[PDB]
C-alpha cells in the first residue's frame, strides 16, 4: 500500500526550495515521491548569484509519455509550486487533468505561488493568474495560498478574519475542498509579532470545518519555507483524513522546529547582531529529520 | 559540523538508481549532499521505454560557475558513477581538480562504470573513448573506486582468473591514485558454493604512528537471481559514508555498506514476490530508512 506523490517544481544544487525542500521530508515520512525538476539552478535567486537551466513544456510532456508509455502514471497525489512559465503551468493542468482520469481519488496539491505584500509584488508574469484561476484552481484539492495570493485569485480584497473567510469560501467553490491561507496581514491578540492562519475544509453529509492559528513572525526571510509547508500539508492531511486542526498543528510545528534549527544556526555563523547571509539562511533540512518524522506540537489551531 | 557531498549522477522520475539512490540514504545519515542531475529521464533504462533530457558539459560548468561565483564550492566529498559522454567527464575531472585545490582534504568516491561481463565475455556501457580518460584523468584523482572485475580489468589492463591476481590488480589501482579499492563484484570461485559472488576489498592508510599499512579484506555473498538497477550507485553511496564514520576500519565499513545492500534488497525481493517486471524491483529505499540509519551485520568479512 504505497502512496505516490509527482511533485513538479524546481530543482538547486546547494540548499534547499522547490523539490529540494519537499522531497527528503516526504520520503522521510513514508511516501514514494517522484521529483519532477521544473529547473535545475546552482542555487536560489536570494543570492548574489545564480546559474542554471529550465525544463520547458515539450521536455515536461516527454517525461510524462515515458511514464504514461510505461503504465506508471498512477498516482495517489500530484505537488506543484513555483512555475513562472504560462507554457509551463498549461502542460501540468493536462498532466493533472490525465492522471485524475487514470485515478479519480487523486489529491492534487497545489501552492499558487503569484507573490506577496504593506502593498504587493508579484512574482509571476500576470498571464499566469487567468490560468491559475481558470485552469489550475478548478483541478486543485488542496491549495495554500498567502493573503495576497488569495485576493488575487478571489477577486475580493481582505481586510478581517470574516473576509478572509468568505474569501476562502468563494476559493472552495471554484473547486478545492481544502484552503489554507499560510500567511496574512490580520493581528493577532498576541502581539505584534504573530499573524494569523485560517484552514477551511469541505467533507456523512456535507460539513465544514474552519480552524485558526497564531502565529510568531519569522525575524528573517527564508526560502523554501512555503515549499515545505504544502509537502507537510499534504503528508499531515494523509495521515489525519478529517481533522484538518491536527494536520495543520503538526506541519506548522514541523516548519517551527525546521526554522528554530535554521535560525540557531545562522545566528552561530553569522555574527552576533550580524544578519546572516543567504547560505547561512538555508533550511537544516537533514538535521531536522526527527522533527519532520514525529514533530512535538508547539501551536493549537482552534476550531471555528 | 556538516559533511557536504557533491554528487553528479543521473536523476530518473520513477525508480532509484544514479542521484537517486544516493541522495536520500545519505541524507538520512547527515550528510549535506548536493545533487547535480547529470540526466533527467522518465525511469532507468531497463524498462520498455523512456524518455528524459541529459546535460551537457557546458550547462554542467555553468552550475559549477553559479557555485563558485558564491564561494560555495568548498565540498568534502564528491561522488560520480555512470558518466556517458567525454566531454562530460572531463568537465567532471576539472571540477574535482578544482574542489581539490581548494580544499585538498576532499574525498573523491568514483565508481568507475564501464560495463560489465555477461556471458563468455564483457560489453561496455560507455563510449570507449572514456577508458583513457578513467585511466589517465579520474582514478588518479580518485580516493575511493568501486569497480566491478570487468572494469578493474580494464582499467589496469589485467585479466584476472584468481584472488590473487585480483589483489595484484587492486595494488595496481592504488598505484594508479585510489588509496581505497573494491572490487564490488567478481567471477571468482566461493568456497560456498557457485551461488555466492566475491567482494574484494583493499586500502591504504597512514597510521597514528606514521606508518604506511594496508588492510585486506573478502566477502563471500549470495547472487541474487534477479537484475537490479541502482544497487552500484547505492553501494558507492554507502560505502562512502561508512567509511567517513570508520576511517581506519575497512571490515566495519565493507560489512555495513553491504549489510545496508542486503536488508534493501530483500525488502525488494519479499514486495516484487508479493506483486516482476523492471517497476516491480525498483529498490525499496523509502520503506529501508532504519536499515540505512543503522543496518544490522548479516555479513561478515574474512581477513586478508
Ligand atoms: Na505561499
Ligand atoms: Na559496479
Amino acid at each position: 500500500e504505497e502512496c505516490r506523490v509527482l511533485s513538479i517544481q524546481s530543482h538547486v544544487i546547494r540548499g534547499y526550495v522547490g523539490n529540494r525542500a519537499a522531497t527528503f521530508p516526504l520520503q522521510v515520512l513514508g511516501f514514494e515521491i517522484d521529483a519532477v525538476n521544473s529547473v535545475q539552478f546552482s542555487n536560489h535567486t536570494g543570492y548574489a548569484h545564480w546559474k542554471g537551466q529550465v525544463l520547458n513544456s515539450d521536455e515536461l510532456q516527454e517525461l510524462y509519455e515515458g511514464l504514461r508509455l510505461n503504465n506508471m502514471n498512477k498516482y495517489d497525489y500530484v505537488l506543484t509550486g513555483y512555475t513562472r512559465d504560462k507554457s509551463f503551468l498549461a502542460m501540468v493542468v493536462d498532466i493533472v487533468q490525465e492522471l485524475k482520469q487514470q485515478n479519480p481519488r487523486l489529491v492534487y496539491v497545489c501552492d499558487p505561488v503569484l507573490g506577496d505584500k504593506g502593498e504587493g509584488s508579484m512574482y509571476v508574469p500576470e498571464d499566469l493568474l487567468p490560468v491559475y484561476k481558470e485552469k489550475v484552481v478548478p483541478l486543485a484539492d488542496i491549495i495554500t495560498p498567502n493573503q495576497f495570493e488569495a485576493e488575487l485569485l478571489s477577486g475580493r480584497k481582505i481586510h478581517s478574519q470574516e473576509e478572509a473567510l468568505r474569501v476562502m469560501d468563494m476559493l472552495h467553490s471554484m473547486g478545492p475542498d481544502t484552503v489554507v491561507i499560510t500567511s496574512s496581514d490580520l493581528p493577532s491578540p498576541q502581539g505584534s509579532n504573530y499573524l494569523i492562519v485560517l484552514g477551511s475544509q469541505r467533507r456523512g453529509s456535507v460539513v465544514m470545518e474552519r480552524i485558526r492559528m497564531d502565529i510568531r513572525k519569522v525575524d528573517a526571510v527564508f526560502v523554501g519555507t512555503g515549499d515545505l509547508f504544502a509537502a507537510m500539508l499534504l503528508a499531515w492531511t494523509h495521515k489525519h483524513p478529517n481533522n484538518l486542526k491536527v494536520a495543520c498543528e503538526k506541519t506548522v510545528s514541523t516548519l517551527h522546529h525546521v526554522l528554530q534549527r535554521t535560525i540557531q544556526c545562522a545566528k552561530a555563523q553569522a555574527g552576533e547582531g550580524v544578519r546572516p547571509s543567504p547560505m547561512q539562511l538555508e533550511l537544516r533540512m537533514v538535521q531536522s529529520k526527527r522533527d519532520i518524522e514525529d514533530p512535538e506540537i508547539v501551536v493549537q489551531a482552534t476550531v471555528l
